[PDB]
C-alpha cells in the first residue's frame, strides 16, 4: 500500500518503493527552502503491523546534496500509513543544519507534513 | 572510511554499529537497552558527504522500524542531528518515535527526546 | 469574522480554550479537553507579543495547563508554542509538547509532542 | 513556595531563571537569554502540579516567555515542558518550542526545538 507516488500539502513529490523486507528507497523533490530538483532517499517500515485498525509505522530521510547543490542539511520524517479508500502518511520531522557548536542550540527545524497519492 | 564510520554508545546504554558510504549512504545495526525491543535491528539513512570547512558539524539522519525475529513492537524511531569530529567526537541527536494507532489515539502516536553518541566504552 | 486572540476556541480534537488577552502580554483563561486524563476545566496562563511586525506576520504566542483540578489529577502538563495568523479568519496554528511526571529510569519517555488548530468557528 | 521550585535556576547555555511557585500552581519571576535576539530581563508566566505523586516521580512544569521587553522586540515566544527533581543535585529538566511570527508562506520554518537542564549552582566561571 505504500509504494507509489504521494504529494504532501507545501507542494512536494515523494516517489517511493517498500521492499518485502522493510526498506523503503526513493526520491523527493521540495517546493520550499534551500533546494532544487530531486534527492535521494532511504528508510524503514513495519512489514507485518497489527491486525486490530491500527496504521502502520514508518519513518525516511533526506539529506539535502544532489549534483546541483549543497544545503548542509538533513530532514528525517516519522508517522504512520493509514489504509482505505482515501489513503493517507501522517507524520511529523525534524531538520536539522549543520552549525558551528556556539550556534548549536538553533539547528534544527520541527514541523509536520500530511501525504496522499 | 574513517570519523562517522564506528561503534557509537548513548547515555541510555544503546549499541548504534554503522557504516557511512562514499555515496552519502548510512547502512548498519541498532540494538537499544530500554523499551519493547531485544536484540539487533536494521537501520538504514543519510548524511552530507561535502561538510562546509568553516567549522560546522556534518548533518545526518536515520530509521530504525522495531520489527526483528524475537519480537515487533508495532513502532519506529528517526534520529535528526550532526556529527562533530576531533579528540572527543560526537553525535548529537533529537528524536521522533511513532507507534501504530487507531485513529481517535492519534494525538498520542509520538514521543520526543535526545540523544549523545560517543565511541568511547 | 472576529479579530483579536481574546475569545472562544476550539480545536480538531474537540477541546475548549477560553482566554482574555491584556494590555501588557499576559494570557489568561481556561482548558477543557476531551481526550485523555482530564475532565471540566483546567487553569491556564501565558504570554503573547503585544506589539506585533505589520509586514504579513502573524502573532507569537504560548501558554501553559497542569493537569490537576478539584475532579482529577494527572500528574502532567502541556505547553502550546504557536502563532494567531490575522488573515482572512480568526485562526491559531501550534505545536506542544506533554510531559508526564516519572522516576529517572522512565524519564526517556516522558514527552508527547503533537500539533493542534484553533478556529473560533467550530470544525 | 519558599523552597523547591522557587529560586534562581541557571542552564547549559547561561540563563538566569529566577521564578517564584505559589501554592496555588501558579508559576511567576523573569528569564534572562544570552544567546539570541534577546537582551536584559523579560517577564515569564507558566503552571504546576502542586500535589505530585509520592512514588518518586518528579514534579510536572511548564512556562512561557514572550520576547518583547522595554528594549526590544524579536516577535517569537518559547515555551519550555518538563519536570522537577529534587535532592542534593536538583535538577529542571525541559524541552522547548521557539516560534517566530512569520507569513502564511514561510510558516513550514516558524518554529525551533532544543533541550536546556538547568541546577541552582551557578556555573564556575571567567574572572
Ligand atoms: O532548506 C533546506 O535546508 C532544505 C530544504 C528543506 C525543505 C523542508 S523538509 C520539511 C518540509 N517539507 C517539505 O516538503 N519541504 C520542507
Ligand atoms: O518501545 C519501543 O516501541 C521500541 C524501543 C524504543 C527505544 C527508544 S528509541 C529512542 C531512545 N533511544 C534509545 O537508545 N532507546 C530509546
Ligand atoms: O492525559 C493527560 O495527561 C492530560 C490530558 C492531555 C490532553 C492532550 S493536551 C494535547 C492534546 N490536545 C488536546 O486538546 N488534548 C490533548
Ligand atoms: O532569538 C529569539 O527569538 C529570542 C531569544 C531565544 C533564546 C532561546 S529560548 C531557548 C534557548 N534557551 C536559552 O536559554 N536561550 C535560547
Amino acid at each position: 500500500g505504500i509504494t507509489g507516488t504521494w504529494y504532501n500539502q507545501l507542494g512536494a513529490t515523494f516517489i517511493v518503493t517498500a521492499g518485502a523486507d522493510g526498506a523503503l528507497t526513493g526520491t523527493y523533490e521540495s517546493a520550499v527552502g534551500n533546494a532544487e530538483s530531486r534527492y535521494v532517499l532511504t528508510g524503514r517500515y513495519d512489514s507485518a503491523p497489527a491486525t486490530d485498525g491500527s496504521g502502520t509505522a514508518l519513518g525516511w530521510t533526506v539529506a539535502w546534496k544532489n549534483n546541483y547543490r549543497n544545503a548542509h542539511s538533513a530532514t528525517t520524517w516519522s508517522g504512520q500509513y493509514v489504509g482505505g479508500a482515501e489513503a493517507r502518511i501522517n507524520t511529523q520531522w525534524l531538520l536539522t543544519s549543520g552549525t558551528t557548536e556556539a550556534n548549536a542550540w538553533k539547528s534544527t527545524l520541527v514541523g509536520h507534513d500530511t501525504f496522499t497519492k
